[PDB]
Order: structure tokens, then sequence, then C-alpha cells
């Protein structure tokens, strides 16, 4: 005879674990979320990381806890880019009739 039965504690594991060891799970990314950091912590994350990787420039990958510091920086320093996009605009018509 084989068999083994199962049992998926949840997303929650570790989470959890350090709600009862510690008090609350926040963000392990911003640490900005509810208070209980259990529903708004699957559902925040979700836009979390989009937002993160925004903030995140990418000529020199650093991070800025301020979307409007961001803009400031990005031109700053990184005002002209090493590439331009091409100028091909053409193709025109003039239809005229009754
Ligand atoms: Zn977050
Ligand atoms: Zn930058």
């Amino acid at each position: 005879g084989s068999s083994g039965s199962s049992g998926p504690g949840g997303p929650e594991e570790q989470w959890q674990r350090a709600i009862h060891e510690r008090g609350e799970a926040v963000c392990p990314t911003c640490n900005v979320v509810t208070r209980k950091t259990l529903v708004g912590l699957k559902k925040h994350m979700e836009v979390c990381q989009k937002l993160q990787d925004a903030l995140k420039c990418q000529h020199c990958r650093k991070q800025f806890k301020s979307k409007a510091g961001l803009n400031y920086h990005t031109m700053a320093e990184h005002s002209a880019k090493p590439s331009d996009a091409e100028a091909s605009e053409g193709g025109e018509s003039g239809p005229s009739s009754g």
C-alpha cells in the first residue's frame, strides 16, 4: 500500500508566523500597507512592483522614494538620450469629390 495526504497551509505562512511573532507583516518592499498586513498585502503588492520598477531609473538604476524627485533627477543627470528617434513621417493624400 502506498499513499500520501497533503495540506498546503497557504500563502499566509511566512506573513503570518511574523504576525504572532513580531506583530504584523508589512510589505517587505516599501513597508507600507494595511494594519493587519493580511488582506492589503497581496492586493497591494500587485502595483507595488509595478511602481517600484518605475521609480527605479534605468540609466543609473537608482531607487527613489519620491515620484517627483525622480523626474528632476532624470533630466538633471539623464537629460539627453544617447539615441534619437528617427524622423520618418510621410504619405499624405487629399480626398476631393461630391
Ligand atoms: Zn509594497
Ligand atoms: Zn537615473
